């Protein structure tokens, strides 16, 4: 359909093809898009260890071809109707889970790692429960118009990233409606020191402490595309391991469902987030060179657990 | 504008943005994209050797950028009206010497380099004349459609790349009718070797013979965009001396006249192209290290010019 791509791409104002080659010519021209490449590299390597050299190359290239794609599927989720988008959504596994933790009335908590295409189980979602969702506003003023725009549309309660939105999101629970949490960024501010893929990374606590304060269902979600259609949505109950311990016991259950999702898709994930950069040890490993990288967390991974069977807490240390 | 743009882009089916990504990731997946980027700088060390490496940088960067942009004008040129093309030309310098050339009813030679956005002048000339051109067939199927349109629309003649379109073009010349010839590619089979920017390149001698023969008018043009606006068009009669001598004589003063408008305007040549390979002691330039790369240039601009003052035809001899 190289044509029909063509015929609109040449109906559109002049102007606009100069505006989307300088946005390119900026990449091009920044070497942002090489630097994102060896990061999503970097990532496997310390993730997925046990890939050939041949191997990584391939989820890589499938990995930066699948998160570029879901971020223009973003576009087009964000710019359609609720209708068209839950049309969108072609097979749901766990479908009972959600349905069953809306009937419970404690709360429910939606746990989604930036993974495949998630953007696309809001309009599905929404039909069901009141949804709560923190939102930072984004940095350029049209993009956070029109993600707005579209998170009105889908009936989406936005507050703050700050106490007051995790006040509000804390409401919205007791209330037995729903909040869709992302727990697999670093935190910009604080927080804990759990393993992810065996490395202490600072990480958010938020998604744990609201499921054991509040008793809601945690559920674990993610959306694959299916080759030409709409996407296949699973609806995972988080292991009831997630109500016991502390926050950060909670926290560490959430890490290992996602490492098994990616041990399952590691082309799926979005390995262009820094994410091995939060832990104090590391805050350059994407600046260097990656095989002295990978050394530095080799070593991080060893005395990790070497610490672990030590009464000294030398991980959670935070610094 | 981020937002109409979004607009659009969010309205068109997913599977488009699915599509347009593939093809991004294909470029970032290949390399493509930085190989492209050290041709460019390549190109501007052998041309424009005075530029500091920081003024090279900034033009390499703005090049990047114009010549993005003048694929995506093409799209939008070629996808519209005549009439909506003709509104495009801002404005026209020298516009007395294209009538008067038609005038004169021996046919017009338009030697347009690869330079600014010259689809553009198609529409504005064809509104003056019958225009015979050289078409090589677009490998992909949809793109060749989409152009044959356009080409179609703006009433030109396509004739083969091979010497019955040369014939057809002579034909059309004695007719006084109009050709556009880009002149400064290598040619895929033969051809004389000519001084570009001291370098001898293999070198098409077709702008030459066809005027030197019929005695048609030859006029040099381009299109520069202005700042979110048109064009402006600029038609310049080649120097008279293009008559004179050989073909590559004449291919010669073509020569001069290009690298005129490369100083005066680098930043809108398109230098993506591998133009100094086409010499037999260049072959491997853009593999290699630039700086040896720039050595073997320099080595071969000190030859030519040593040579042209022995009575030995060395640089022209094909082997
Ligand atoms: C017009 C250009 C074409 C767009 C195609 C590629 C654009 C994507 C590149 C940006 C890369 C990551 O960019 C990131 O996107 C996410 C969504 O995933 C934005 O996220 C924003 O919307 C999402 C979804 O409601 C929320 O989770 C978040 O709170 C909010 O800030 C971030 O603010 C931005 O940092
Ligand atoms: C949908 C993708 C978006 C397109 C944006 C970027 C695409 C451009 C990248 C291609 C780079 C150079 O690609 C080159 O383009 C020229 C036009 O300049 C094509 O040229 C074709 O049409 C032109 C114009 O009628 C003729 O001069 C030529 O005889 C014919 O083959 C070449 O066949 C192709 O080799
Ligand atoms: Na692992
Ligand atoms: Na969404
Ligand atoms: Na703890
Ligand atoms: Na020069
Ligand atoms: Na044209
Ligand atoms: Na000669």
């Amino acid at each position: 359909m190289n044509y029909q791509l063509l015929k609109t791409f040449s109906r559109q104002p002049i102007q606009f093809g100069r505006f989307l080659a300088r946005l390119l010519a900026g990449l091009v021209n920044t070497l942002k898009i090489t630097r994102t490449s060896k990061s999503i590299e970097l990532n496997l390597r310390i993730a997925l260890p046990y890939l050939t050299p041949q191997q990584r190359i391939a989820i890589t290239e499938k990995a930066v071809r699948n998160e570029l794609t879901s971020y223009f599927e973003f576009l087009s989720i964000w710019g359609s109707s609720n209708s068209k988008n839950i049309s969108r959504i072609h097979r749901i596994e766990g479908e009972h889970f959600f349905h069953e933790a809306l009937a419970a009335k404690k709360g429910v908590v939606l746990i989604v790692p930036h993974f495949g295409t998630w953007e696309v189980m809001n309009a599905w979602c929404a039909q069901f429960t009141s949804m709560t969702i923190l939102y930072k506003p984004v940095k350029n003023a049209d993009a956070d118009r029109f993600v707005r725009e579209a998170r009105s549309r889908e009936q989406a309660n936005l507050v703050p990233t700050d106490e007051s939105g995790v006040r509000q999101i804390f409401k919205a629970l007791k209330q037995g409606e729903t909040t869709v949490i992302l727990p697999d960024h670093t935190p910009n501010v604080g927080g804990d020191m759990v393993n992810y893929f065996g490395v202490p990374l600072a990480s958010s606590n938020l998604s744990a402490k609201l499921i054991q304060k509040t008793k809601a269902k945690a559920l674990f979600l993610y959306a694959i595309r299916n080759e030409n259609d709409g996407f296949t949505m699973h609806i995972e109950p988080m292991d009831e391991k997630i109500y016991e311990g502390t926050a950060d016991d909670g926290t560490y259950v959430i890490h290992q469902a996602i490492e098994q999702l990616i041990y399952q898709y590691p082309e799926h994930y979005h390995w262009s987030y820094k994410r091995f950069k939060a832990n104090p040890a590391l805050d350059n490993i994407y600046n260097i060179d990656p095989t002295e990288a990978l050394k530095i967390v080799d070593r991080l991974k060893a005395e990790a657990l070497k610490t672990s069977t030590q009464p000294e807490p030398i991980q959670t240390s935070v610094m």
